[PDB]
């Protein structure tokens, strides 16, 4: 096994071709990586070049092969070189296998394991995936279950930077709400360092959807996703305590919100499908009341006084259903926002759990929520079918 | 026919009533007008002849005789003559209650024509309900009739009452008696800031030593305090300070080891070291000042013992919700705004602070519940008292 062997086992393998392969290969192939210590000189070069052959020669008119093909370029992964020739061949893989996911079986496994080894050993990776995952989203199909999975890890291993990939999706209007789902799928798939998102333009932007956008729907993914992300930096959400209690009022005066469009991006209102209030607004006041009870009750007590009022009237049905925080033993107003140290002692699990004691061990709530997006999808579905359908006459 | 009720008295008792006797009583009472010039004074007198010489020494006479006192009152002219009677009556009364049939309800029914016509009273009744200090008809007859006149002058019950407060032999039956005062529902309980009993009151929480006595104290404290809410600011901090003289209760009991208030001292032998009650304390207050109550909770009038009032505070504060004064009020104006007070009254404020809790007689029934309770634990720690010293 030194070359001229692994040429023969190859091309003897795709003469017959099986989905496992026989340990013989996995042996050539394991020698190969054993006597070729630096391939980053010519090694690699020629190793490339054969597999840009073998691929036109073989592979490219033969979708069944494929996922043979991506099982041998696992095992052969470690001897390309320089890592853009990993890029330029997923990248060269993305979209056959997007185009034979549902019909080839394995191959979509097997494509994932590729991208999974990829990302476990030692920008434009995450743009490609996600204007295919916006071209490929007007059921659930493998397709999207491959995009999706893509999606979530790659934001697992960069976080800071998927959340900048989605944030120009969020500047436009006909994919905000699909970037709100895609950003509710990622929190709830549970990645680390979510704090970069205030190292990123993406918060302000939610901010910003939460207070101009008119569509209930949008609106609701951005709150879902706004009380998915609060609990993993509360210490840090100090200077926006005024924009969240804010946006509070907003959702609070829904009825009304709604009512005066009567004729940044701005989504419209779209009268036949947005329902009058935000489902997910309570919750909100619970974190809220978890996190700032002394400011929040400050700001609902002392924003007219008719409309402070009315604040205070729809708030009575919130007030009723939270205990007596403890920072009213402890802090005053300056020192609720200035103590960090309960941030410090406790993890985001921590602080929901602290929250959710307030409310008259979490695998319970991941589910849900995964849940609650399926349905939302569904819904959004099922708009979107109706409007095809309206129209035609 | 109505000028011979003299003859007809004599006639009657020395030997039910007959339909003529009522009838000539109701007749002399129709005809005669104004007697408070001294026909009334002739007829108490001729009542009281007819007591000493034919009466005093018959006890089968003594039903009869308060049957024709309870027809002829109406004709005894000035309230001092009924006053007379009253006292003259009582003690035969008390020592005859169980021997006569019917003389106590006969007693209690005069007690109801007292009531529903137009200090020394209590007084008397005060000095008898303490020297009779199970159940004994004797006290539940001085009892009624003490919560009578409480209701019918409220302020000045409570005002004879202080006095027994000011007496360390006298405390725990005073205050057993004000909860039942308190109990009974009587007007105008605002009139107790009007008075030193509340300020008594507040100075036994904050010296006496026996948990009983305490106990007592804050149990007529939270009855009281939904009667007159908006009237109890300047004693706010008092308040407060007496919920963390109880909230360390295990220790203040303890501490007592070493050491013109005269003070109920620790008994050693059934005092807890809890209050009971303390829960419901907290529960008025932060139903009436809960932005100064956590405040004074959050930074009292050291650190540690602070961070220990907290601690003991935290399975209080799981028990209530947000109050809605947090939504509207200041520390300041929670102090200065009346309005909560002027429509409300004291059983919408207890309803509405049950509504932070996790419509009125069950309330009153418990209590009365509660009360007996302790007079029977009473009665057992006397007769345990009494027995532990014979053996000397």
């Amino acid at each position: 096994g030194s070359s001229r062997d692994l040429f023969r086992a190859l091309n003897s393998f795709i003469q017959t071709p099986t989905l496992p392969p026989p340990a013989d290969l996995d042996a050539i192939i394991s020698s190969y990586l054993e006597r070729h210590d630096k391939p980053e000189e010519g090694s690699g070069d020629r190793l490339n070049d054969e597999l840009l052959a073998i691929w036109d020669k073989a592979v490219q008119d033969h979708p069944e092969k494929y996922a043979a093909f991506v099982a041998v370029l696992r095992q052969l992964r470690p001897g390309l070189g320089a890592p853009a020739r990993t890029f330029q061949w997923w990248d060269k893989l993305l979209d056959p296998v997007l185009d034979n996911a549902t019909r080839e079986k394995g191959l979509a496994r097997s494509f994932m394991d590729f991208t999974l080894e990829i990302l476990s050993s030692s920008i434009p990776w995450l743009n490609r995936l996600l204007v295919r995952w916006m071209e490929l989203r007007e059921s659930t199909d493998l397709k999207e279950q491959v995009l999706t999975d893509a999606l979530l890890a790659f934001g697992k291993k960069d976080p800071k930077g998927f959340m900048n990939a989605l944030n120009a999706f969020v500047l436009r209007r006909e994919h905000r709400n699909s970037a709100f789902s895609l950003l509710c799928a990622f929190v709830n798939s549970g990645p680390p360092h979510l704090y970069l998102i205030l190292q990123t333009p993406l918060f302000g932007n939610i901010l910003q959807s939460l207070q101009k956008d008119e569509s209930t729907f949008t609106v609701n993914l951005a709150l879902i996703a706004l009380v998915m992300l609060l609990p993993f930096f509360p210490g840090d959400i100090v200077p926006y305590l005024p924009t969240l209690f804010n946006i509070y009022a907003r959702l609070l005066f829904w009825d009304r919100d709604s009512y005066f469009a009567q004729q940044w991006d701005k989504v419209l209102l779209d009268p036949d499908y947005d329902g009058h209030s935000v489902p997910y607004l309570p919750e909100y006041f619970t974190i809220l009341y978890g996190l700032y009870p002394i400011n929040f009750v400050d700001y609902i007590r002392k924003p007219i006084d008719v409309h402070a009022a009315e604040i205070r009237e729809r708030s009575e049905r919130f007030r009723k259903q939270h205990l007596l925080h403890p920072n009213f033993y402890e802090y005053t107003i300056e020192t609720e926002k200035t103590n960090i140290t309960r941030w410090l002692k406790s993890e985001a699990d921590e602080i929901i759990a602290d929250c959710m004691a307030l409310v008259v061990q979490v695998s319970l709530l991941r589910y849900q929520r995964h849940r609650l997006l399926n349905d939302l999808q569904y819904e959004r579905f099922v708009r979107q079918q109706h409007m095809s359908h309206m129209g035609e006459l």
